[PDB]
């Protein structure tokens, strides 16, 4: 009962932030946005706009997906983003991340009735 949308929200949407305040946002944010629960998520991108904003990009430059799949949407103008890579080490249950800020086009995988983000696929 995690909704496809909620998972990506939970995983990619800090709509709080218009950056990443520190260079310990990814540290702190993994964890409460429970990406740490089962093992240490290698990488992740958290999307600093609003849900409006990164929900509108399904209806913006379609791409194709990494995966071979059509769906993919590409965001016409750059978005605050923060990508955390897990550092050399780092070690399950404390797991330690570089956090990246950068503004970069995102590309989003859309689904569903209505059509919104339920992965994120890369940056550019």
């Amino acid at each position: 009962k995690e909704t496809a949308a909620a998972k990506f929200e939970r995983q990619h949407m800090d709509s709080s932030t218009s950056a990443a305040s520190s260079s310990n946002y990814c540290n702190q944010m993994m964890k409460s946005r429970n990406l740490t629960k089962d093992r240490c998520k290698p990488v992740n991108t958290f999307v600093h706009e609003s849900l409006a904003d990164v929900q509108a990009v399904c209806s913006q430059k379609n791409v194709a997906c990494k995966n071979g799949q059509t769906n993919c949407y590409q965001s016409y103008s750059t978005m605050s983003i923060t990508d955390c890579r897990e550092t050399g080490s780092s070690k399950y249950p404390n797991c330690a991340y570089k956090t990246t800020q950068a503004n970069k086009h995102i590309i989003v995988a859309c689904e569903g009735n209505p059509y919104v983000p339920v992965h994120f696929d890369a940056s550019v």
